[PDB]
DNA sequence: TGTACAGTGACAAATTATCTGTCGTCGGT
DNA sequence: ACAACGACATATAATTAGTCACTGTACATCTACGATACGTAGCGGC
DNA sequence: TGTACAGTGACTAATTATATGTCGTTGT
DNA sequence: GCCGCTACGTATC
């Protein structure tokens, strides 16, 4: 073991005994002792015996010998012992929960106690402050404590599991997270709809940003259907986004790791994990998504907080405006934040490394290039429903539709896999399982609505206000339904309804992409 | 105007050009006199010409003479204006309406304009901080600037009209304003409710807390008519408050001084002053009212804040167990609420006085002892249908 | 402060032209046979420069000294200290102390 | 920093008993010949107090001197400053102030 | 002239581990 | 012959612009929305 | 060993208003 | 054509 103590800058006293030491630190003779010890008794203006008491502590101790020695007492209270404990009880109990009791409190506290005790002198409010001041101060670090973070190169991802896997290459390890976004939007016209959510998918080995999905839609499977879809397949932007880079990622994970939300645990993405081939893993603490969760802080600074109808991070921030100055369109923000990702951002220097762009370390880091996948192949991320069972004559039943295709009835009593698009139930994929290998077997049409269309939203809406109203349900009655509500949203003075009109705008976005 | 300029901390070195200075304070001869410059010329390390302008900035200043001034350039920047005035007005730009451009955002919009002139040396980001520093302070010095406060027996009111109500005795001016409570409460089977609604009434000449309403109710013109009525009435409470001391306080307003919620600028409230004889006023802005706002803090702080279910002045200070450790119902509160304003709350000194309590200077500071309204004739505190037809 | 107003030995000062600081740190020096007169000055490197007079408010006419100004304020803490509520203040926060814990027994169960 | 780690020369040093004083201050001395290791010293009213030992992590076996650090930490300094802020990561900030000021329709009335 | 309470620098009074003499005692020359 | 002041040349620290290592803090679903009032327009019964 | 960017002390290079000499000139 | 009860627009805490 080992141990020692090094003096600090030395006070003006502690300087003048420093002399005094190198006065003394020459002689050999006791008549010189003797001497030069009066002299700097004369020096120091104290006794004889003082001086030899000053030599003595530079003797068996360092410099810190002959600068002061701080009293035994400093930091311990005079007061009693029963009244240092009753202060710090009763601030920590009063604490407990929800309840936050201010050192005023406290010493309101002691003055009961003092009643209580006929104690004429109990600790006043400064002593109180005094008292709680270390247990005060604790915290006030507790709170700031800096993690060191990875040093580069090597890097493990920390699961829910407690196991922890290695991140080896570029699309080993995806992660991905959703966001409100601080700006408010507004329709074509110029009134305001609501802050979209930002959804982004990330790649673990190089930090690269993979895809987005921006939009006024909540959270849902489907949203993390429609961002693996554009992180996926090869990207291409017209000259509208004014891009002078490619965003040039595409190809698919080996791992997806994920919050614990519904979302990430829905069946419909693990059903996308089987036939993809990814497995999807729960991260173990918000802390440990930090390669997800740090770009949304880079984004509010670096770009949000400069365009018009800027929220602030929080409700204290929110600029008092806010609403008075919103002017972008979801198409807008979607041009300015794309430039940002593949101009910006994924240029950038990576951090834990400092030699490479974010992108030539996920392009460089490959084990092979990746081969495109065919989108008519993202079929995978429709929708299973686990089963359905042929009816006489071919019949499918599914969301209060009927269906009927070209081989059905031939397989009457069996269960298919229903496989289907939320967006369009209009037509379903029929898959049947043979040799335990699922192979497909035909499209069903929802008899007499083969040129209309539906989202399940619609037919399920619809459904309710059927069943509500007392009628009965047919493909012909619940397509009446639909047309009928968006005849009496068209009666509204606003045609408004905030769903429809979010999704009006949502809808114009997405299909401008072409 | 009188110009004046003192020295301060003086010594460090100046206490070497003090020393000379002190020993050259007399023009004893031509002879002497220029031999004790040339002897201090051996305590300062210079010529003669520098002890003889030392004497002379020391004739012309007094003791600032000795110090060193400052440079002209102190507080001036080298980048020229063009840059300097590009920088000030880009922040200024980028911060207007919602936008909060940092100056980190600026120094990449001068970068971006230095690159179109074909600039070599556009200001560095360190000097983008230094050049937008001094319009960084004013904003916080313009936030934290702190306001003095009525001062002894005279207050005057401001209201929206820029007329002025001359506060001369209790009950002259009342005014009241809602605000929620940071408590959740339960109900009778410990389940989740809701945190109240506080309605206060303060009289002005006093600042004696004369009646409150508290309940999961909505702000209504009902509510101010319950606020009131509590006020107005003498007050009685049973023994399961445990008051130690009486909230003898009661009678009718001359003027109502109010916020401008749809709850004060109402048919029913006008209706009911007209009834009882006071006249309604609107306040000007939140902060001629610090005689209702004040309050509302004082409880957070001296009540609230130590009940369990306790949930902060605001979302970012909310306790995280605030939803599980609720444990008062409606009841509990107000037993505990009304002890608050009767024992505690009007028996604390008046802080503009120093030496009367709150309740002590409303009871001195009527006129005269007002008789109390018969309970029958609140009934103005009905609404009225006012063209119903037979 | 807003106005230009300082305080000094509990009384409130206006400055003739100091509004233009509000928010600033000034320093300040008086003759204590006097203070109705204060006069400020700016700290600055090494030296402090005259900024204004300032003049006492809402006090009588006859000039205030400093001794006297301490006085009004020893006798006005000395009221302050003989009519504060004490024992009733301590028994409202043991009873308020109490309830919470007969609730608190009832923690949601 | 968590669990007794301290930054120097861009290195990270895991310090022996140094755990319990995250949060906290303390000073640092060190040969220049060899910094590898490093003592940790405690702050207080007159004197330094001798912690703990602290050691380098990550890097090469091999005895690192302190002008050797400061060489690595210049050879990252110079590869980055060859991505200049180059023009691409530059010329979006135009484009992004000019979708907005263009757009002013906070307030547009027919 | 918002307002009024919780917290905070600047300073005075009570207490104590510590510095200084003075003399006595022990050891070295 | 001695003292004071300036014209001019010369060396000098004060101030600012720039560099770099160390570090504090937000990313972590989240305020548009609920609750009153007045003010005006409308549906069928009379 | 979370994360990665805006803001910040400690130090250094560039620019400059300013103190220091040396001598000439004027007044005494 | 006239009149008590509902319903929508706007403002503020
Ligand atoms: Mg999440
Ligand atoms: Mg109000």
């Amino acid at each position: 073991l080992e141990k020692n103590v090094i003096a600090t800058q030395l006070s003006e006293e502690a300087q003048v005994k420093l002399e005094v030491i190198q006065s003394l630190l020459e002689p050999c003779d006791r008549t010189t002792y003797g001497q030069k010890l009066r002299e700097a008794a004369e020096k120091l203006n104290v006794s004889l015996r003082t001086v030899q008491r000053l030599v003595k502590n530079w003797e068996q101790d360092g410099l810190v010998g002959l600068t002061q020695t701080s009293r035994a007492d400093k930091g311990k209270h005079r007061i009693g012992e029963f009244w240092e404990n009753f202060i710090t009880k009763t601030y920590k109990e009063g604490n407990k929960g929800s309840k936050r009791m201010t050192p005023k409190q406290v010493a309101l506290r002691v003055e009961a106690k003092a009643r209580e005790l006929k104690d004429s002198k109990p600790p006043n409010y400064k002593t109180v402050l005094r008292v709680l001041a270390p247990i005060l101060e604790k915290q006030q670090k507790a709170k700031s404590i800096r993690s060191p973070g990875w040093r580069g190169t090597t890097l493990s991802v920390k699961t829910r599991e407690g196991k922890d896997l290695s991140v080896d290459y570029s699309n080993h390890v995806w992660q991905c997270d959703h966001t409100r976004v601080d700006v408010l939007l507004v329709d074509q016209h110029g009134e305001i709809l609501s802050r979209p959510w930002l959804t982004t998918v990330i790649d673990t080995y190089s930090r690269c940003i993979m895809g987005i999905n921006l939009g006024f839609d909540a959270p849902s499977s489907g949203v993390v259907a429609l961002a693996l879809r554009h992180a996926i397949l090869p990207k291409r932007y017209g000259s509208e986004y004014k891009l002078h880079c490619e965003w040039g990622t595409y190809g698919k994970p080996e791992h997806f790791y994920t919050d614990g939300g519904k979302d990430f645990r829905s069946n419909h993405l693990s059903q996308i994990g089987a036939q993809l081939g990814f497995v999807c893993h729960l991260r173990d603490r918000p802390s440990e998504g930090g390669v997800v969760e740090r770009p949304f802080k880079t984004l509010n600074d670096q770009l949000f907080s400069t365009l018009p109808g800027y929220t602030g991070s929080n409700v204290q921030e929110r600029p008092e405006d806010a609403e008075k100055d919103a002017r972008l369109t979801l198409r807008e923000l979607e041009q300015l934040l794309v430039r940002y990702i593949v101009d910006r951002y994924n240029q950038s220097i990576d951090a834990r490394m400092g030699d490479q762009t974010r992108f030539e370390r996920w392009e460089a880091g490959l084990p092979t290039v990746p081969v495109p996948i065919p989108e008519r192949d993202l079929d995978i991320c429709l929708m299973k429903q686990s089963r359905r069972t042929v009816q006489r004559g071919g019949c499918l039943q599914f969301q209060n539709l009927m269906y009927r295709g070209e081989y059905l009835a031939g397989y009457a009593g069996e269960t298919v896999n229903l496989r289907f698009d939320p967006r369009d139930i209009t037509t379903i994929l029929v898959y049947r399982q043979e040799n335990n290998q699922e192979v497909f077997l035909t499209r069903a049409h929802a008899q007499g609505l083969e040129t209309e269309q539906l989202a399940l939203d619609e037919a399920e809406a619809a459904s309710r206000r059927l069943r509500t109203a007392g009628k009965t349900i047919s493909n012909q009655s619940l397509l009446q339904e639909v047309v009928d509500r968006d005849a009496l949203v068209a009666t509204k003075k606003s045609r408004k309804e905030r769903q429809k009109l979010e999704q009006t705008v949502l809808r114009s976005a997405a299909v401008d992409e072409s």
